[PDB]
């Protein structure tokens, strides 16, 4: 109980999806939690913790515009003080061909994916350095290792951990952890329309014979982001049930 | 508070050093532990967590024996009930250089990390898959990637990794999840004899600036023993402040 | 000898350093080599192996822009034929801190190292799809892994493996190969102008005691553009004398 | 051609398969090949060789005893001179469920794949490493990451693949690689006799949509003992057509 005990969190994509079971478990463990998002239905999504009885806001942001994050950082400590633990889940799919993506696709995912991963680490690191304490948490996929129709994706999600590992070489001696998760197969709200056949190959290719839900990643971040784990720093876990992609 | 409340763990070779700070910490979750080793200090061990409220028993065990891991199991359910959670631990070192490295020195080694560790996850892996349900978790080392001087130590650690994956495949579908942990440099009380100056270089290739304590690894171990951690299996989770060996 | 002959390869960055080395094996191996860079030097880099007896031409390009990319594969094809083998190579610095990137240093670090690799990749991807046979070799890094001072750059390198495994997914049933090369410390100018304790403690990191040369990297680029290496897809392979950085 | 003219191999498990493929190879490149094998038929494929045109040699050898791997390398350098490359191919299944593994089947294993691997390795570094010259090469497998039924065979390979490492760090600076390959899934004898249904699912799981023959692995072997790939070190290269296992 209250792992995470008055600490701030920011989690970015976490109106649905992945990002809201990891919004959902901050909360259980006491975060206050910043819902940051472009889709509308955060606010839904913030209102839904808060009748749990947690503290959570939701602030509509691009992060793929800086000053946009900026501003979200700003608006997060004005609410909650200092933002203790980032979570980058925040991504974006405009899947394609290696010989059929268009420009406007690639750039698309980049964007949003790593530059808006890049922006938002910058913001929790200029803080965080100077105040000797932090938590910033990577949510890449297990397509960072390759997938059929995933140039951008793929380019995106291995560059987040090319991040996640230089961050955590510069931030270790200030105090802060940064490490990433690479969820397996989890079926969320996101993902009910992947048809059966699809869901069939994917069952199979999962040693525990099923699909994770949004909370089990939600859980790991919890206790990335918990004093437990001060000396975790650099690391690239998955959350699959042993699936190998 | 208590999340491995009711459970039972067998953790090997934790009389001292990381496996005895493994041990406080599963104690410190609700767990009752069995600290299985063949040094008699095993006993003071045990009497230590049970002066701080724990339930702990110390079982004298060869873990290389087949018969002494058979009766460390069948002893360990007759006193606690039903093992859930195994963590090898034990493990030795007879290092020399490949050029140098005795016969003798490997075949211990070996026998002890590599076959022990083995003997142990089979009998943990015959009730686990029968119950529907477990925790395997293997203590590897930042040196299965290869050290100077451990030809044999690193064979047997990148072999422990080998069976931490073969066996998520095998039994991930029983409900039980199998993983491995490597430590980065921690200081413990088997570490009092490191010269200053191998501290020194030590201490420059961890981004941390520190060395880790046995309960650092103990975090994590009661992390992935947690039902939280149901859905992590097949991974291997350097608990090193970012070192690289 | 002449494991590549009469094969048209194009190496992108080619004009000094890595890049360079590697033209000046695949050219030994009987290859008719393009050298495409934005950087003039390009033309002296052709004249040198012209003189060698080998036929090479200089093509200026910056492959960060599409239009440029599409010129330089139909110059290319022109001038030597089909593009049996494309190495990309190309790729920039503007390091900085994590809390002190600007963001034009990331847009453009980005924009040269990941899209403008992929932007080659799809080019020469349409072309052998097509044509049933190719060979797609990509340097990456020793900082995709992590790198003080490399946010922008460790991205970039990191995205170009995820990129290189999606199209070994995609291409390989077509008869192409894609993989990847990360030197280690090679001694170039680049290398030679760091500060002389920074290349000491590099040497020191390197088990083979000596800074590798750019012909090293053209040794395994030979290779895996070889037919030897028709079963090789997919991979990182380190030229690095043994170097963990 | 001729890329290994003048130096002397031992390949071990030669006989057949994978092994035989690799001292095809070898021979074709104009080594002089020792057939290290139990197998009788070892005697047949040394004649084989020597038909074709090349030097070659069968000595029986059990490399699980240290004295039979001593007499091998005595042997071998009366016949053909100095040993330059080692080949560690050598390897057998016994192959069970980790809960049925028995004792004698995980003993037997270890004792030929991992000990036996050491020996070998143990005898040519004490030769190289005073000739200042030398090339080990280790045939792992891609069961080391995991496979069911392999508890014991994937303990063995990942154990040899520690090893490697390790000897890349000793050697390195004595002028001697070592290095590993994991072949995939290779068309043998011994892969035509699984059942048909395991075929089909394996073609699947390969990129390239063909297995590979044993002649992929050699091509990879004759360059990693080649001159050319002299900064090479410590690496596991996947010969596998993009499969992940």
């Amino acid at each position: 109980s209250m792992a995470l005990a008055s600490k701030t969190a920011i989690v970015t994509g976490a109106a649905r999806g992945i990002g809201f079971g990891i919004a959902q478990v901050l909360a259980r463990e006491g975060a206050r939690v910043i819902i940051a998002d472009r889709d509308a239905h955060g606010e839904a999504a913030a209102a839904s913790l808060r009748e749990s009885g947690a503290q959570a806001l939701f602030i509509s942001c691009n992060i793929a515009e800086k000053t946009q994050v900026e501003a979200l950082f700003s608006q997060a400590e004005e609410a909650f003080g200092p933002v203790d633990i980032l979570v980058n889940n925040a991504g974006i799919n405009r899947d394609a061909m290696l010989h059929k993506l268009t420009e406007a696709d690639w750039d698309t995912v980049i964007d949003v994916n790593l530059k808006g991963t890049f922006l938002c680490m910058q913001q929790a690191a200029i803080r965080m350095r100077e105040r000797g304490a932090g938590r910033i948490i990577n949510i890449a996929s297990a397509s960072w290792l390759g997938n059929v129709g995933q140039t951008n994706y793929s380019a995106s999600k291995a560059g987040v951990v090319g991040m996640t590992k230089t961050a955590c070489r510069e931030l270790a001696k200030k105090g802060v952890t940064v490490n990433a998760i690479c969820p397996g197969f989890i079926d969320t709200d996101m993902t009910r329309g992947v048809p059966e056949n699809v869901w069939q190959i994917m069952i199979s290719k999962i040693p525990a014979g099923y699909a994770g839900e949004a909370k089990d990643v939600g859980e790991c971040v919890a206790f990335l982001a918990s004093d437990g784990a001060r000396y975790i720093n650099g690391e690239v876990i998955n959350v699959g049930g042993g699936m190998v992609l």
